[PDB]
């Protein structure tokens, strides 16, 4: 797939905004995700025991991850598509360390989309969100190719 420069503007145009405040996003976005998908959870030897999301939330650690997992997904949308020397090292850890499902990358796509919308309503309507929707499709295709690559099934 391609994105054209319109839904690429879009989606930066909200990006800016998520980088006012990394660590905020980053934690509701993880959170998120947890909470809605407790599968996920288990793939975290680091956070596992966290029981409550008033655990989740006091945890400077799962803070400090959201904040790793943001700047690397911006770093990737800020490519606007070329980001094949981004991809390699994060699918082949995702794949062969992490062993993460694509079906779990559609998940914490949902748990962006989800904080996006509740954070950014004016600059978050249906293009943009569409744009967004489109810009993490195509992420999870790419990666999902190179999981195939390296012998991982997603
Ligand atoms: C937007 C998609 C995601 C991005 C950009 C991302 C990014 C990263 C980065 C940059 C790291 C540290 C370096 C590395 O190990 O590769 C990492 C580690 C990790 N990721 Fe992800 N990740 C994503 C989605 C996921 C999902 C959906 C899961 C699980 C459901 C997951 C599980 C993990 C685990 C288990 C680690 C190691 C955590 C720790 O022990 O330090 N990742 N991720």
């Amino acid at each position: 797939m391609v994105l054209s420069e319109g839904e690429w503007q879009l989606v930066l145009h909200v990006w800016a905004k998520v980088e006012a405040d990394v660590a905020g996003h980053g934690q509701d976005i993880v959170i998120r995700l947890f909470k809605s998908h407790p599968e996920t959870l288990e793939k975290f030897d680091r956070f596992k025991h966290l029981k409550t999301e008033a655990e989740m939330k006091a945890s400077e650690d799962l803070k400090k991850h959201g904040v790793t997992v943001l700047t690397a997904l911006g770093a990737i949308l800020k490519k606007k598509g070329h980001h094949e020397a981004e991809l390699k090292p994060l699918a082949q850890s995702h794949a062969t360390k992490h062993k993460i499902p694509i079906k779990y990358l559609e998940f914490i796509s949902e748990a962006i989309i989800h904080v996006l919308h509740s954070r950014h309503p004016g600059n978050f309507g249906a293009d943009a969100q569409g744009a967004m929707n489109k810009a993490l499709e195509l992420f999870r295709k790419d990666i999902a190719a190179k999981y195939k690559e390296l012998g991982y099934q997603g």
